[PDB]
DNA sequence: TGTCGCTACAATCGCTAAGTTCACGCAGTATCC
């Protein structure tokens, strides 16, 4: 009678079906010998308020205190007579239940007893502030669907559910395989202990073509790939896809090449040719109902390849739209709106991956469009094809297959990067981690994530959590350098986890430190035992800590390194941000009062350890709230082991959870300003042999807005400065690439790519105010005006400031380089990049630098030294 | 419709206020009527 499926998306619609979750998962079909998509719609979910009594009876108008004791009976009765009366609420069931506390709303006790009361969700949801004679407060009245069936069956993150007496559905309500129908929450139970089944995954790419005559973006080709048995707790399959399909369609005046079809029969590919862009999606809809994948992934899937998919279904009225989910549905979601919200619920009980947020959380590039990524990740070259050959290509056989296989190429591509990346699995690990459903955690955001990690914390511990919401403090302290170039032995010491670690040591937790409803409130006392926050944060710590471990093995493939890399950076960024949420205004758990304690104690730290290093006799030169940088003044590599493992223990000696451990040992140092200096990382190699690495911090070599030109000068520049060579060498070396620079830049011998300049976006191009024109959404403009895929909030921009005549200011003459290659009244403006992009970044590199200065460097450059 | 925290640096733009130059008065000498 029992019934065992894998859930993976959950979706609930608060006002179409009240007190009704569909649960989206695979079942194993023994006579097909695979599993197959199944919907379970968890119905009857009832809403639970629990109402805190008053110690003494209240008249309502006249705020008296008659002084008569309140129990629960007379709660209830009161709540029978009064507000059952009030708000229409036929059938209830109430019992008295003791409950705990410990957040933001005065006047409610620590623990107390309260009357939870249920009533289904069709009844009438009782406000906010209610209040009466017997009760002073209600909870958890806006408390959604899915987070209470969550909550109470303590579902966390994708796992193997076990239903009992499952019903069948009187007439189909979802697009899966297989459906059943739960009466009640209590039916539904978790089963641990089994590995994940492997899910259907298709990557998507399309190519469109825009109509200028109504600014409509029209598809002419989708290119998809599809693996059947993709794992989901394993290393990605090679090759990453099974099979594939092809559908390539014409445009509204258009025709196809002479021999289209001969060349496509011959091709041998699944190519399915519509003769309308209608054609096409109800052919794309009907192989997406075929295939029914699980997880969609692709590139800008959530900003432009949806919604470009709804608009048009939308526009040739393709029938069953409903089909780009898994439920049965007849009314579209308006479109629009901000975030992918309209995107999510238009395929709902299908994961979406997108790439560009799954890239832009897990890896840090200069750009984050698909043609970055592709060479960053996979090493490999993308090809584009410019809109206006995209538009021309039906004009031969060969380029509209040379079109379709770019298609086909692309979504290759971003298969190859969501297998790379590992994203499916991170994914999983984070949902089960956190407890929340699995597209939300794939939308990118920390917020979700911690948010359900309390909420499932402080639930489980007889907790009644806030309800859902409908520098403002000082933080770390960072120690003044010691400016200078230091060419002896540097050793750098790190703490580990350090704001983790003081939640731990120091209890911090919502239940231990007596806030008041901005000053730093009282530590815990030691005496009370762990809360729940240490608990959940030490947890965090601890899987981070195994990861690392398992790192460090030997002989390791370097793709699983940096897989096991990639989960480490992600666990830190979880518990950072469980950390941050604390002090975040919309946050569910809202506490800027911890937030505040957990920095001012991090502070505290760092200054008695610099305090400690200081009483040591040793120097120290840096340190970014949790770290130091001691100056050895040695040249011998064991003495400065033995000396920072010394330190490290004395200073370890003085905590019970925190731990300080050697960051690095710096060969030399170029300690420029806070968070800006290079260094010769030293790594032992054995018997010792050491190897040096490079390492730069904060400076504008490692910054994307600086044209590369600028990086190669200050890259060899640094190199040269961090080398052993004596200074006068390395001073006529400077001079001598500074000319070369110089020469190559006047004789226009530069290649062109060097001179692109990137800057992101914060909102959409016309949402920026007039405040003149800043380059880049100068260019972005363009960009829009120009005939090519729009440029949202977001989007990193490459633009190249160029000579018009116009004898206007830098900042207005940003361009773009497709503009300068085509414009013949545009020129790269030399004498720019000359003096405000290679010069500023080699003099701040050559400050504390004898024999280097801002006028020899411009003289270097050909500049003139008069201004400088 | 959601949206982790704070600290630091750097370029750009607007504002604006001190600093500067150029021009108006007085005194003297001189030339030229
Ligand atoms: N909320 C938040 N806090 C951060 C973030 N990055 C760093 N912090 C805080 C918490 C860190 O413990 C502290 C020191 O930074 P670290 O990069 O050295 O990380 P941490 O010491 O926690 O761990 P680790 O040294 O990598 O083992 O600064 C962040 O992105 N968000
Ligand atoms: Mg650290």
């Amino acid at each position: 009678q029992v019934f065992r499926f894998y859930w993976l998306d959950a979706y609930e619609d608060q006002y179409s079906q009240p007190g009704v979750v569909y649960l989206f998962g695979k079942v194993w079909i023994e006579s097909a010998d695979a599993y197959v998509s199944c919907c379970v719609s968890v119905k009857n979910i009832e809403r639970t308020v629990y109402l805190l009594p008053r110690e003494n009876r209240v008249q309502l108008s006249t705020g008296k205190d008659t002084g008569a004791p309140v129990s629960m009976m007379h709660v209830y009765q009161e709540f029978n007579e009064a507000v059952a009366e009030k708000y229409k609420i036929m059938k209830f069931k109430s019992k008295k239940v003791d409950k705990d506390y410990a957040f933001e709303i005065p006047d409610v006790p620590a623990s107390s007893e309260y009357l939870e009361v249920r009533y289904s969700a069709d009844s009438p949801q009782l406000p906010q502030d209610l209040k009466g004679e017997t009760f002073s407060h209600v909870f958890g009245t806006n408390t959604s669907s899915l987070e209470l069936f969550l909550l109470s069956r303590k579902i966390k993150g994708p796992s193997w559910l076990e239903i009992k007496s499952p019903q069948l559905s009187s007439q189909p309500m979802s697009w899966c395989k297989v459906e059943a129908v739960v009466t009640r929450p209590d039916q539904v139970s978790v089963v641990k202990d089994l590995a994940p089944p492997p899910v259907v995954v298709l990557s998507l790419s399309m190519k469109t073509v825009q109509n200028a005559k109504t600014h409509q973006n029209e598809i002419v080709a989708i290119a998809a790939l599809v693996h059947h048995t993709f794992p989901l707790d394993k290393a990605p399959p090679q090759p990453p896809f099974q099979t594939h399909f092809c559908v390539l369609s014409k445009l509204n005046d258009c025709i196809f090449p002479y021999d289209y079809n001969e060349a496509v029969k011959q091709k041998n590919a699944n190519i399915e040719i519509a003769l309308t862009e209608r054609t096409l999606l109800g052919f794309f809809l009907a192989k997406i109902h075929k295939i029914d994948p699980d997880v969609i992934v692709g590139h800008d899937i959530y900003g432009f390849d949806l919604e470009v998919l709804l608009q048009r279904i939308n526009s040739c009225k393709v029938p069953f739209w409903s089909k780009i989910g898994r439920l049965r549905r007849s009314v579209m979601p308006k479109l629009g709106g901000r975030s992918g919200f309209a995107e999510r619920n238009a395929a709902c009980g299908r994961i979406i991956c997108d790439i560009e947020i799954s890239a832009k959380e897990l890896i840090r590039c200069k750009s984050y469009h698909l043609s970055e990524l592709v060479h960053q990740i996979l090493k490999a070259e993308r090809v584009v094809i410019p809109p206006e050959n995209i538009r021309n290509a039906y004009n031969d056989s060969v380029h509209l297959l040379y079109m379709l296989e770019n298609t086909w190429i692309d979504a290759k591509f971003i298969l190859q990067i969501m297998c790379e990346l590992n994203v499916l699995p991170l994914a999983l690990q984070i949902t089960n981690i956190a407890g929340n459903v699995m597209s939300r955690t794939l939308m990118g955001g920390r917020s979700e994530r911690n948010e359900y990690l309390l909420l499932h914390a402080f639930t489980e511990n007889n907790f009644i959590v806030p309800d859902k919401p409908v520098a403002a403090y000082a933080g770390g302290l960072v120690l003044e350098p010691k400016v200078g170039f230091y060419d002896k032995f540097i050793l750098l010491l790190d703490f580990n986890s350090l704001y983790p670690s003081i939640i731990q040591e120091y209890n911090i937790c919502f239940t231990t430190v007596h806030r008041e409803a901005d000053e730093i409130p009282e530590l815990p006392h030691s005496d009370l035992e762990m809360g729940i926050l240490p608990r959940e944060i030490r947890k965090l710590v601890e899987r981070r800590r195994h990861v690392k471990q398992l790192m460090k093995q030997p002989d390791l493939n370097p793709d699983l390194y940096l897989q096991y890399d990639i989960r480490q950076k992600a666990l830190k960024l979880t518990a950072n941000s469980m950390y941050g949420c604390l002090g975040f205004s919309y946050s569910r758990f809202y506490a800027k009062p911890l937030a505040a304690l957990v920095t001012h104690q991090g502070r505290e730290i760092l200054l008695h350890t610099k305090e400690m290093v200081q009483k040591m006799n040793l120097e120290v030169i840096y340190g970014d709230t949790d770290s130091i940088m001691i100056n050895t003044n040695c040249n011998n590599l064991e003495e400065v082991f033995k000396l920072g493992n010394r330190v490290k223990s004395e200073i370890n000696k003085s905590y019970k959870l925190l731990e300080i451990d050697i960051d690095g040992i710096f060969k030399s140092l170029l300690l420029l300003k806070k968070k800006k200096y290079a260094a010769l990382t030293v790594e032992p190699t054995g018997d010792g042999k050491y190897v040096t690495k490079q390492e730069l911090k904060g400076l504008d070599i490692v910054r994307r807005d600086w044209c590369e030109l600028a990086k190669q000068a200050g890259n060899y520049v640094i190199s040269q400065i961090l080398s052993d060579q004596p200074r006068d060498s390395i001073v006529e070396n400077i001079q001598k690439k500074l000319t070369e620079i110089g020469e190559n830049v006047t004789n226009g011998t530069v290649p062109i790519t060097q001179y692109e300049i990137n800057k992101a976006l914060t909102k959409d191009p016309q949402d920026y105010p007039d405040k003149k024109s800043l380059p880049h959404v100068h260019v972005a403009l363009w960009i829009n005006s120009q005939g090519g895929r729009k440029v949202k909030a977001g989007d990193t921009i490459s633009y190249v400031i160029c000579q018009d005549g116009s004898n206007l200011s830098a900042s207005q003459r940003a361009y773009a380089q497709e503009q300068l290659q085509k414009q013949e009244n545009l020129s790269i403006d030399t004498q720019y990049y000359l003096s405000q992009q290679v010069h500023p970044v080699v003099a701040r590199i050559c400050e504390p630098i004898d024999g280097i200065d801002s006028a020899l460097i411009a003289m270097w450059l050909g500049l003139d030294p008069s201004q400088f």
